[PDB]
């Protein structure tokens, strides 16, 4: 019986997590949903509580706390512990009844909850790539202290890589640890990308693309921020750094490859040169489920992959001239220090400016480049609390710098 | 140090095994070649002995024993144990200085040394699919007696399947053991085929194909017998039965798929519907090496897979009208009993008749079908020695029956 908490239970990751839990539990009772946590979606939380009957309920916005307490009286034979805010989140993380926590929260409230799950030696199913990019060294330090805590990757490509590894080796180590790649005999990673909507466009066409071109009738329905990052390939740039931190793979041994069918989710080359890959239809339920069943697998009723129907799988190298965000991500990763923090923060600003029609496509990369060029390496604090404060300071500095560059140009 | 014996060391599997051993040992001294066994290729064995300096040499043909003794006197600082025939093979199998035995002896004959390797509780790297098809239930019985013996598959597709599995699960079972697929969470197998030289021919074109057409300017240089089996797709038919026995996968859960690029070597669908595949250039060194390093991997200097250069991977369903041998193999497998023994034996004859221009393409499947129809199931012996005698008797009966059908129609 797997006891699971879901943080951000009404977002995309949270609802896909509950969907696969529901469907798997029909086949065999495997999961007990112990806690649900949302920002302010009190009615959606009530609907989930009605079905899943968790021991804990938490809502971040305290203005809707009483509104939740009244609604929950409608559910029969049910007396949950209803909590509020950061203190509620912390009480859930500290509960002995919870084994695994799904983090479906974007940005730094995601990092904050991840931190407390780790301090409580839980398994943390983590989808938030920006938290790993911006606080990777901090998370490594925290995981070295809290020896039974584990991050299990949910980002589709990183789940794929993790699924391609031998658990007889994985169990000797854990993600976001030094020497992970040595212990697992990993030589190199093929990190698969959809390529986004702009692969066939010329440099002159890219000059004029808008956020509407990136968002309009998309091949893959996703959130706006990640859709823009897919269009610039900065999504893959961030995922290169995510790969480096999760699996301790050198940047020279991570290759971005454009695979437009999105059936192969990534591939691992081992030291003998044998390559293992993971494949499925594009569907977050498989990566989410594996994060909750690892090191085992369980039965689902998902549609089986029909390779004959798929028929063709294609691969090509991305053009760094057309997708300069990729090069910027490698440069930041290789420089190390807090350059990944700076990359992520400046991209947060540049992405949103492009989304709102304030800058052009190549201005995204120009702004990010200028902020990276302005940053000077800082001595990394040995003290965990000071290190988190450095990450926050540098994140804020980089956002401000990106905004200042935009303001001067405008 | 991994202590290895190579049986049939001058054949294709044996020479590829020594090639990858040589290249891996240059990087780090990991293998000791303890024994080499050949039928009669005395000069080739001498050359291998000069390089690898094995403790044991064995030659099957007693008429070249004295010649081998005199040749070996030329090698400096070297006093091997020089043995002959079946007795020498048995002595090598019983040596406490040998851990792993590569069986590179073809056809029904390779079963004999495989049996003795298992009786001595060795790890047996088995390439010979005909042995597994013709004596599958016998090998299962023998492996249940000799608890510490293991068969590790070398046939490229079966190595691929094995490499796709989690060794944390594999180590709790073994190939040819009941419940192997359940313990490994296997749902279904995609068994990849090149499709062979006749894959795109029309029915009218197929009727006229000759063995010269199959053997001329081949895409892949291989032995004549397997090349004919690739042309008829009986190679994959045999490999379906091999999959069933090795991994305890139901015939309804094995799908043959034509993958003409021969980069993906096969794929495993797990019970959650996630699919894992193994990939490399067509090269027997990877399957052979994995059989000798399992459950670990070691460094090689093999060419890394360039997926962007490969560019395209394709998949389609084979036509059973054009490749009726596939249907015959599934039918024989599903019937069980000694039908696989009969399939293999009758195919041995039909393959050779077509090779030597005595029958046409569709006569191959006609002969096999008629022999299968003629066979009457026998009560399966409980005693392992009686069971082996039964397999031998049925093998001989089926060859003679195939020949008799040919003689009638000729
Ligand atoms: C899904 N995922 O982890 C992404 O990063 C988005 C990525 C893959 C999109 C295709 C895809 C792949 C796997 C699962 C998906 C689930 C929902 C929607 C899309 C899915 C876009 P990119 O490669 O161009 O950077
Ligand atoms: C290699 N192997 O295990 C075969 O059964 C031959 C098979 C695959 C041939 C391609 C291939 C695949 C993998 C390794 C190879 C090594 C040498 C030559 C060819 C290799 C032909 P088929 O699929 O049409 O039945
Ligand atoms: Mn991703
Ligand atoms: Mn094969």
């Amino acid at each position: 019986p797997i006891n699971v908490a879901i943080f951000g239970s009404t977002g995309s990751i949270g609802t896909n997590a509950l969907n696969i839990i529901r469907e798997c539990n029909k086949i065999e009772n495997v999961f007990n949903v112990k806690a649900l946590y949302v920002n302010k979606s009190v009615n959606e939380l009530y609907e989930q509580a009605r079905e899943f009957l968790p021991e804990y309920l938490c809502i971040h916005d305290k203005s809707v706390y009483e509104e939740l307490k009244e609604l929950v009286k409608n559910i029969k034979d049910y007396k949950p512990i209803i909590l509020c805010g950061d203190e509620g989140m912390k009480e859930i993380c500290s509960s002995n009844s919870i084994d695994k926590i799904v983090i479906g929260i974007d940005s730094f409230q995601g990092l904050y909850s991840t931190m407390y799950a780790i301090m409580n030696n839980k398994i943390v199913a983590l989808a938030n790539k920006e938290s790993i990019v911006s606080a990777g060294f901090f998370l490594k330090k925290l995981l070295n202290i809290h020896k039974n805590a584990k991050i299990i990757p949910v980002d589709s490509e990183h789940s794929a890589i993790f699924q391609c590894l031998d658990n007889n080796k994985v169990l000797k180590t854990k993600c976001l640890q030094d020497n992970f790649s040595k212990i697992n005999n990993i030589n190199k990673i093929f990190l698969c990308s959809s390529g986004g909507p702009f692969q066939n466009l010329t440099m002159d066409e890219l000059k004029n693309v808008t956020s509407e071109n990136a968002l309009k009738h998309p091949k893959w329905k996703m959130g706006k921020k990640i859709t823009i990052d897919s269009a610039t390939m900065m999504n893959k740039g961030l995922e290169v750094i995510e790969t480096h931190f999760l699996f301790d793979v050198d940047y020279n041994d991570i290759e971005v490859i454009v695979h437009k069918e999105c059936i192969i989710h990534s591939c691992v080359e081992f030291i003998d040169k044998s390559v293992i890959s993971q494949m499925y239809y594009p569907d977050m339920q498989i990566p989410i489920l594996y994060s909750l069943t690892w090191p085992d697998r369980i039965k689902t009723n998902l549609k089986p992959l029909d390779l004959a129907q798929v028929s063709t799988l294609t691969f090509h190298k991305p053009s760094l001239e057309h997708f300069p965000c990729i090069k910027l991500a490698y440069q930041a990763g290789i420089k190390g220090n807090f350059y990944p923090t700076v990359l992520n923060a400046s991209n947060e600003i540049a992405n949103n400016l492009f989304l709102n029609n304030k800058i052009k496509y190549f201005d995204i990369s120009s702004i990010i480049s200028q902020v990276l060029e302005s940053f000077n390496s800082q001595k990394v604090s040995e003290n965990s609390e000071d290190l988190m404060k450095q990450i926050l300071q540098i994140h804020s500095w980089a956002k401000d710098k990106a905004t200042d560059i935009y303001n001067k140009h405008n």
